[PDB]
């Protein structure tokens, strides 16, 4: 039967089932006030699916100049055409290659650039903004979005949305690597998976995806979404409570020292955005510091709600297109205040 919601992460994570249910807020707000992330499924079914394909982005915008990042080693690939990224999104043998002759796992950096998303893509913008879940929190003018309502004593988010476009990580070695390293944001965000590209060429990569999710510490209810409903999984997230950030900094300072980094006792390994917590570091965080995370698999059409100040990392399993809107909820407004 259709239900309003379910739980993932053994009851620690709310999953809302209907993105346009006008009563979602009553369930949402109790979980959110406690600083938990929230998942809303089914957003893809509300969108104009033809607007969110990699072929359309290449055809319409292929001639713009951009930089990419090699996810395996962090190297910048400078001043290439945005078609060089998109045409290899799903066809492996079209990807830029590294010195070793392997097809590279790439991230498109800052595209569309800064705040130009609405000017460059006004139909996409309309399609996203009209279908975001919890609209009183997430729309630019929502009754519970304080973004446009706060003085300069608060850090206000840039006008979005932001696009996050990147290939999936492939091999056993890539299991220890991030699409996006551990970092925190001073605003709230809703991040929506609008497209998951399962490749072809080396299209027999189904089994390393299960070992990544398994070793990623994903729950049994989450593994059932693959094997029973055949939903497409895009990315593996780890998110931590805002209250645990300083314990995460102490660990990463200790591990820096152990690896002979030379860093002042004050420097911020979260703000550096230089760490991905692999199974070894996540186990050590739990055991030595008492800190437990939420391991979240974002499928096509899942919306991930990210509490302000909450450290998070993402590991794309397959090539992903996602779009995120920043907002400022009353529940978390402390995290963007500039005093005390
Ligand atoms: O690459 C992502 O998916 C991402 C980047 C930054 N914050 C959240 C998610
Ligand atoms: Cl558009
Ligand atoms: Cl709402
Ligand atoms: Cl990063
Ligand atoms: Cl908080
Ligand atoms: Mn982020």
């Amino acid at each position: 039967s259709m239900t309003s919601h379910s739980w993932l992460c053994d009851g620690r994570l709310l999953c809302l089932h209907d993105p346009s249910n006008k009563n979602n807020w009553k369930i949402f707000r109790e979980c959110w006030k406690q600083g938990q992330p929230v998942l809303v499924s089914g957003v893809h079914k509300k969108l104009k699916s033809e607007l969110w394909k990699p072929e359309a982005f290449s055809q319409e915008f292929g001639d713009q100049d951009v930089d990419l990042v090699n996810c395996r080693n962090c190297a910048i690939i400078s001043d290439v055409k945005v078609r060089d990224f998109w045409d290899g999104f799903e066809i492996i043998c079209k990807r830029l290659r590294s010195e070793d002759g392997q097809p590279m796992v790439l991230k498109l950096k800052d595209w569309p650039p800064g705040e130009d998303f609405r000017d460059m893509m006004p139909t996409r913008f309309e399609d996203l903004m009209e279908n975001l879940p919890l609209p009183e929190y997430t729309k630019r003018d929502g009754r519970l979005n304080l973004a446009s309502r706060l003085p300069s004593y608060f850090v206000r988010p840039d006008l979005g949305p932001k696009m996050y476009n990147a290939y999936g990580l492939i091999t056993a070695e890539d299991r220890r690597v991030g699409t996006t390293n551990l970092h925190l944001d001073v605003s709230d965000a809703v991040n929506v998976m609008v497209y998951v590209g399962i490749p072809i060429g080396e299209g027999a990569h189904d089994e390393e995806v299960l070992k990544t999710i398994d070793e990623g510490d994903a729950d049994e209810v989450t593994k059932e979404r693959i094997h029973d409903h055949k939903e497409k999984p895009g990315a593996l997230w780890h998110i931590y409570a805002a209250k645990d950030a300083e314990k995460i900094r102490e660990l990463l300072r200790k591990v820096g020292e152990e690896q002979g980094q030379e860093n002042p006792p004050d420097h911020d390994p979260i703000h550096d955005q230089s760490w991905y917590l692999d199974q070894t570091l996540r186990k050590r965080l739990y055991e030595e510091y008492g800190v437990q995370g939420w391991a979240i698999v974002q499928f096509l059409g899942d919306a991930v709600f990210i509490p302000a100040g909450a450290p998070h990392q993402v590991h794309n399993l397959y090539s992903c297109i996602k779009v995120a809107e920043d907002f400022v909820s009353p529940e978390h407004v402390k995290h963007c205040f500039r005093l005390t």
